[PDB]
DNA sequence: GTCGTTCGCTACAGGCGTCGGTCTGC
DNA sequence: GCAGACCGACGACTGTAGCGAACGAC
């Protein structure tokens, strides 16, 4: 059975995000959006974990389900060089144990659900390994809290410790990531980190597994790939439009080449900002060979359908009409994917044209982008061509 | 025209380093 | 005068009350 699952939220007692991040409004979002799996995330905190037996009931042992929608532990983490960490949990056994082994070494472990450990990444890297826990590098191009922010290579990070994965993040796809050759023995996940239960932030990214039934052993071996179990699909947002992609500043957020940065040692001028390195400057200069594997699955760029409706109603992300347009498209028809990528466009101009004609440009890649960095997201915008032509005569 | 209905922009929140400025002891 | 210790403020880690103001069936 093939499924799409994303394992990276953050639940209300995390800071940050939303009230509305409990099980029961996820869980609705992740049936109502076209997501089958979701990462419980912040599996550290017990409150959380209170909350998840008592709004839900479970499959085995480290696999639960709540309103159709299966769930499994995951977390994010820091470490004591601030470098965010992503970690899978077998079963619920193993997170009990592994929150009694670092309750020493953190102080809002039980009362904030990402915790502050004061530990090495090798360290955590070994601790998780030592218990069968998955670990990997979350969002690793980020300039404030990532892998290569703070080091300069995995090997240096981990040490002798091994991990399992490495998310990709927003700003980040399969082939600037396989652009470094250590890369290529290390599977790749496509997550969120998302702090809202809205559209275009849960579910913005995941990925498409191919299983025999849905728990964490099936999880494992598809990530792993054995037993015919396997990642097939890195469904994520376009690398232009994350928050991080090209190096800008954190204050009036201009963008900046990397020759300009560092000629100006990092100072924004007409702000008086630190403008911070974007991911693509950052693997290019970490960049290592211009190779990358065959068996690496294939990442289709997509673009959140909310924000395609709100940039073509003219009116806000959050506003009444581009919800109800929304609703509507995913009642006709089944998952934001589905529309964004697969489905033809005459059927897209059953409900809604213009929407149909911007997923067609977005598709053919004459949908104008502007990238973001330094905290502000990339943005979109279709020519006037696009909007006055038909259908017929655009292709 | 009318008065509920909705938009879009601004302010602010709640809990571990970095970056300047300032004091101290020499 | 100055190296080094001490201090405060600032923001990621985004989401949303909330508040004039434009709006849209009568
Ligand atoms: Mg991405
Ligand atoms: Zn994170
Ligand atoms: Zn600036």
């Amino acid at each position: 059975m093939i499924v799409d699952g994303d394992l990276h939220i953050h639940s209300h007692y995390s800071k940050a995000v939303s009230k509305l991040m409990t099980f029961p409004i996820i869980a609705e979002n992740a049936k109502l959006k076209g997501l089958n799996l979701v990462g419980t995330g912040d599996s550290l905190n017990p409150h959380w974990e209170k909350e998840l037996l008592k709004h839900s009931k479970p499959i085995d042992d480290g696999t639960f389900e709540v309103n159709g929608v299966k769930f499994i532990l995951t977390c994010e983490v820091e470490d004591k060089r601030r470098v965010h960490h992503l970690l899978i949990f077998p079963t619920l056994s193993q997170v009990r144990e592994f929150r009694e082994k670092v309750k020493i070494y953190s102080t809002n472990i039980e009362s904030e659900g990402r915790p502050n450990l004061n530990l090495t990444a090798e360290e955590i890297a070994e601790m998780a390994n030592e218990l069968d826990i998955l670990i990997g590098p979350a969002h690793a191009f980020t300039p404030w809290t990532s892998l290569y922010k703070e080091y300069d290579s995995l090997k240096d990070a981990y040490g002798d410790a091994k991990i399992d994965f490495l998310e990709l993040g927003l700003s980040a796809d399969s082939d600037m990531a396989d652009m470094i050759k250590a890369h290529h023995s290390i599977p790749y996940l496509s997550n969120s980190n998302a702090h809202s239960p809205n559209p275009h932030r849960l579910g913005r990214e995941f990925n498409r597994f191919e299983v025999k039934d849905v728990t964490f052993e099936e999880i494992r071996k598809a990530i792993k790939g054995v037993g015919g179990r396997k990642i097939m699909l890195n469904a994520g947002l376009d690398p232009r439009l994350g928050k991080y992609h090209l190096t800008a500043c954190s204050r009036c957020y201009t963008k900046y080449t990397l020759q300009d940065a560092v000629s100006l040692s990092w100072k924004c001028p007409k702000c008086g900002g630190i403008i911070k390195k974007g991911v693509r400057d950052r693997i290019l200069e970490l960049a290592d060979t211009s190779e990358k594997p065959k068996d690496r699955p294939p990442y289709v760029r997509l673009a959140p359908l909310a924000e395609i409706i709100a940039m073509v109603l003219g009116k806000g992300i959050e506003s009444k009409a581009v919800k109800l347009l929304w609703n509507r498209f995913l009642r006709e028809f089944g998952s934001e994917i589905r529309v964004l990528i697969d489905l033809p466009i005459e059927s897209i101009a059953s409900v809604h044209e213009g929407v149909a004609k911007a997923i067609w440009a977005y598709r053919n890649n004459k949908l104008i982008i502007v990238p973001g960095g330094g905290g502000k997201y990339g943005e979109i915008r279709i020519p006037e061509e696009i909007l006055k032509a038909k259908i017929e005569d655009l292709n």
